[PDB]
């Protein structure tokens, strides 16, 4: 209990959010 939250105030982890929300435009208009 305690990185898991750090993970949202760090910079990694809103880098990580950008790149999930890639995948999930590409992967919603790919089929």
């Amino acid at each position: 209990g305690g990185l898991h939250v750090l993970l949202t105030a760090t910079p990694v982890g809103l880098t990580l959010l950008i790149v999930l929300a890639a995948l999930g435009f590409f992967y919603g208009k790919k089929r």
